[PDB]
């Protein structure tokens, strides 16, 4: 049975069941994957402190990022205070070389992390080890374990939360760390090391106030906070806190987006609904898979309120089939392979076949290299 | 009074400085404001498409390189070479391009510098514009190579591309605005000697190079944008024959063969901006014209051999002008009205057409932007 972490654990034991027994068709697309992973085994490490522009703590261990959708006022001499322009990227945000790199971290160590899992080449692991010492531990390269200027906005006097969005890149990768445990490469002083950051950031999580604000919105925000906070959760192997986020926050907090209709009414009024739509879900998504391996299924189980997360899923099939029809603002185009992934997610949770079937019809490529794709084999023909 | 050919609207310009000296309250408090605007640009150090790590080709820091913005690593090859192309869909590798922004950021400088000091008179602005005009384009160290054969490359393509050359409109509107200093104490007769030399450089490079000669050929927006840049060259180097020749020989043939009877702009409505590439295209057509005019050519009203003229283009897109929402083609992000509002003051005070005006000013600009390419337009803000 895989450890508990932030993956499809059933799609996962199966590929490492069937590369040991020796399977030519999983064995063929682990040797992709290889060949694709070689990549991070010479990629430098990264770290969080490779920046120029310091954080108003002055420490460059300090994540700090640009809130994208905010830009300078020409109208301002200074251009300050920022305003906001809902959807349209400021690219300003790549002056922010964490919003990149925490991406390029996250997907080298979740994807070094999965094989080493599948494979048990001591190899993935050591690249894997020297990703996360990095980015996380190290006493001068990795990062506070903290999230205070995410997302900051210039001449915004109010501290704010929303950017602790930005976490899932390097916390998923956290969570896959518990992959390489037990290999040479990681050894038992490691692992103290990235448990009592683990232990910290979780801390700052559930204490900070932008922390606790983020633990209250009844929104999109909030789904990723509790499967973000999920990931610390389980990483820590605190599954009784698993057990009680999901009851007490998720659900009721999943109850309160799900309108009669299935829509998601707070998502309908952004200038990218569909994309938002379907990023809430993903949440759920990222979510259950951690809440499943322990018992509980956030797909099918009601809310106080009646609500359950499948009728949100019903509402967004149609537009997954035939994405012209969506009657509502998308100022952007929309990856219909994201659907993939989803409608595969919620139709396994649900027993919903006609789900799992569109979700193959829509299908992932075969030899893709994007590192969230390894574990769906069954939707790569 | 007659301000010397260059890349701008002369009859506001000119406008604006008789009525700042002749004490005028309003001009004289909208150019107070622009001053304001303009004191980052005294501070602000000089940009050099130098500042680089990632070399281009020929390991010359000097040679300006970008990549063309619609151009995607293939996630299902193993390097992701060679690159694959999603119209209208700006991949974010290009902001790791330093001379993306800065040549940007330069050229707003160097024009907001240049168009205060004709007009203000003030010594200051003509100093740090030629700071800016020297790092850029003429220092032996930090200056630019006078060419454009790395802009908006594509990794793994395996030939040679001239339509980045669109790029040159940022720092070639200041290369224009640079004749509008000479004559202060700081811009020097060698700065402008090298500076010459520098510009009579590029346009041979425009002209011959294999590159730029693709790019004068193209009847789509491309083709329109380089003669564009052409004229800002040519106009610099004071070649007012070659504006008149380029004019009639080929924005007009170019204009003659991209309009369609009804006045839409064919090449332009399949792509993924539909709304935007036709507006683009009339752009250069307006910079051309502003240009073109100060020699007596309108190119808003002179008409090709096959008779199609310009206006016809603005005749089609009009209505959309006004609500942008009736567009009936692709356009995969929103349209900035703004842009309409000095295209259509541009064409209307060019073909005396008052309906184009008056919308023009209904729609407006802000009266307090920053956005130095409305530094002449007081007459589309209050």
């Amino acid at each position: 049975s895989a450890p508990l972490g932030p993956f499809n654990a059933t799609l996962l034991e199966q590929l490492k069941n069937d590369y040991q027994k020796g399977e030519k068709e999983v064995t063929r697309y682990i040797e992709l994957q290889e060949k694709v992973a070689e990549k991070y085994i010479k990629m430098t490490p990264l770290s969080v402190t490779a920046k120029k522009k310091l954080p108003p703590s002055k420490d460059p261990r300090d994540y700090m990022t640009l809130s994208p959708y905010w830009w300078p006022d020409s109208t301002k001499i200074d251009g300050l205070p920022y305003i906001r322009k809902d959807g349209e990227r400021n690219p300003e945000v790549y002056e922010y070389p964490e919003r990149e790199n925490a991406n390029r971290f996250g997907d080298a160590a979740y994807c070094l992390g999965v094989l080493y899992y599948i494979t048990g080449k001591e190899v993935y692991a050591k690249a894997c080890a020297n990703h996360l010492r990095t980015w996380f531990t190290d006493p001068k390269l990795g990062m506070n374990p903290n999230m205070t200027y995410a997302q900051a906005v210039p001449g915004m006097k109010k501290m704010r939360g929303s950017g602790f969005i930005d976490s899932r890149r390097f916390s998923r990768a956290l969570g896959v760390a518990k992959l390489i445990e037990g290999s040479k490469s990681w050894t038992p002083s490691d692992k103290k090391k990235l448990d009592d950051w683990a232990t910290a950031f979780c801390y700052w999580m559930e204490n900070s106030t932008q922390g606790q604000r983020e633990s209250h919105a009844a929104n999109n925000h909030g789904l990723w906070y509790e499967a973000i906070h999920l990931m610390v959760l389980a990483y820590l192997d605190r599954t009784d806190r698993i057990r009680e986020v999901a009851e007490q926050s998720i659900l009721p907090k999943m109850g309160a987006q799900i309108a009669d209709d299935g829509s998601l009414p707070q998502e309908l009024k952004r200038t990218l609904s569909l994309h938002y739509s379907t990023f809430a879900l993903e949440a759920l998504m990222e979510a259950n898979q951690i809440t499943s391996q322990i018992g509980i299924n956030l797909w099918s189980t009601p809310a106080s309120n009646g609500k359950v997360a499948s009728q949100a899923v019903d509402y967004l099939y149609p537009f997954y089939l035939n994405p012209e029809d969506w009657k509502f603002k998308q100022i952007k185009p929309f990856d219909q392979s994201r659907a993939a992934i989803l409608l595969y997610e919620a139709g396994t949770a649900l027993g919903n076949q006609k789900y799992v079937d569109t979700a193959k019809r829509i299908g992932l490529k075969y030899s893709t290299s994007d590192v969230e794709t390894i574990p769906y084999l069954v939707l790569k023909k």
